[PDB]
């Protein structure tokens, strides 16, 4: 499922209410989007496969895992039937295999129930997720956004968001981490939506303009 936020969405209106710099930016940048992966377990496994690899690299390895399970990876039970040597021959590293196994353990033991989590404060979700080997804070945070579609997430550690923060609130200078913590307070409870714009600022706009200030020379 793919989800769009227009410049006149109530979420966007909320995040800009007490931030005119963000407002000035959003009126130029237009809509943002939020991809939502249907299947949570599938997403976690895919997230582990991606670590340290290009989208091209990871896609090759994951394609081969799908063949081992005989189609879409949907359910942890599918991996019981696939050995570790098999996964290694497919190119999944030994560490990534331990992480994937740990995800399975946590889904099938019931520790990690995704329906109860759609409901929990962000603080709790991040706990339940980072309990899994291989899943760090950042990983949990990206997972909450791009897979559980949660709009109240601010990944302070994202170098992307940090780059956007400096651009939008420094003059392309200053401490992205600190800027992001400070200005982020203005966006509750739709922080994820701001983050989409920060990412947008970090990409195309960062490349063509020093700061938000420069862009406002029409």
């Amino acid at each position: 499922h793919m989800r769009y936020f227009s410049t006149d969405s109530p979420e966007v209106k909320t995040i800009v209410a007490q931030d005119s710099r963000l407002f000035q930016f959003i009126e130029i940048a237009g809509e943002v989007q939020l991809p939502t992966k249907p299947n949570p377990f599938q997403s976690l496994v895919s997230s582990i496969v991606e670590q340290q690899l290009s989208i091209k690299a990871a896609s090759a390895i994951y394609g081969r895992v799908e063949q081992l399970v005989g189609g879409a990876l949907e359910k942890p039970e599918q991996l019981y039937r696939v050995s570790d040597e098999a996964l290694r021959q497919a190119g999944v590293s030994k560490r990534k295999i331990e992480y994937i196994r740990h995800v399975c353990e946590h889904v099938e033991s019931g520790r990690l129930d995704f329906t109860e989590l759609e409901g929990a404060e962000a603080t709790t979700v991040i706990e339940k997720l980072t309990a899994i080997k291989g899943i760090g804070q950042w990983t949990a945070e990206m997972f909450m956004m791009f897979s559980l579609g949660r709009l109240d997430v601010l990944s302070v550690g994202d170098v992307g968001l940090q780059r956007g923060a400096k651009w939008l609130y420094g003059n392309g200078e200053g401490d992205g981490k600190k800027l992001l913590i400070y200005h982020g307070k203005a966006w509750a409870p739709y922080e994820t939506v701001a983050c989409l714009y920060l990412w947008k600022a970090a990409g195309t706009f960062a490349e063509e303009y020093r700061s938000l200030e420069e862009l406002l020379h029409h």
